[PDB]
């Protein structure tokens, strides 16, 4: 069964396999006297895998990297970062050192760089426009539009037939709508509507934060969003 916050206290790191050469990493952090879970994805590129974000801070992904060369013991090349916030780059600086090219869309460097967090190295092309889609490695990384950032993308693992859609899709357990500060409220149950027309063969859905479902994950976070925007 899949982690939850009782089984993981902060700064320790859980995987879980979704389907061979694919797991994803949970990690739990503290705001405002409340503790909440966080998920990213590794994904297997032959002898070398592909990480998809930090683990929410520094000593977490600290202790990411230590869990997947005790568990896994492949070496992690490449990163990938999906949004600006701290649950995404924080932990940038220890992947650098520790040699892994991090990388984002220009969208999301620059994002981060006006907050003053930590900034990926290198920039994705080919990502700038609603409805971009480019492969990297063994996934496809797609621009949905405006939703929860507006950098947000998603990522697919098509031999998994693995949806990650980041903070931009809610567990199904979340019934209001989370910190929306940085949302673009009108726009996201379209940037929704692409994801399922790209998409529609998901079998697995993993939210940024939360439980993975099926494709019911995206119809149930346009129901949120569309409660929140008639307060
Ligand atoms: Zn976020
Ligand atoms: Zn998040
Ligand atoms: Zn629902």
């Amino acid at each position: 069964e899949y982690p939850t916050v009782s089984e993981i206290p902060v700064g320790e790191v859980r995987l879980y396999q979704i389907a061979d050469g694919v797991w994803s990493h949970i990690a739990t952090q503290s705001f405002d006297g409340a503790v909440y879970p966080s998920n990213g994805l590794i994904v297997r590129d032959g002898d070398e895998l592909l990480l998809i974000d930090t683990a929410w801070g520094a000593k977490n992904t600290a202790a990411l990297l230590a869990e997947i060369e005790k568990q896994i013991g492949l070496p992690v090349t490449r990163a990938v970062s999906t949004h600006f916030h701290d649950d995404r780059v924080g932990g940038v600086d220890v992947l650098r050192a520790a040699g892994v090219a991090t990388y984002a869309s220009p969208s999301t460097r620059r994002l981060a760089e006006v907050e003053g967090n930590e900034i990926p190295t290198h920039s994705l092309e080919g990502l700038s426009s609603s409805g971009d889609a480019v492969r990297f490695g063994p996934v496809e990384l797609f621009y949905p539009g405006a939703a929860h950032s507006t950098d947000n993308l998603v990522v697919y693992v098509p031999s998994a037939s693995v949806l990650y859609g980041g903070c931009a899709i809610y567990e199904l357990s979340r019934t209001s709508a989370g910190n929306v500060a940085d949302a673009d409220l009108a726009e996201w149950p379209t940037s929704i509507e692409r994801i399922q027309q790209h998409y529609p063969e998901a079998q697995f859905v993993i939210p940024g934060h939360g439980l993975p479902g099926g494709l019911d994950l995206l119809k149930h976070t346009t129901n949120v969003v569309k409660a929140h925007t008639n307060r």
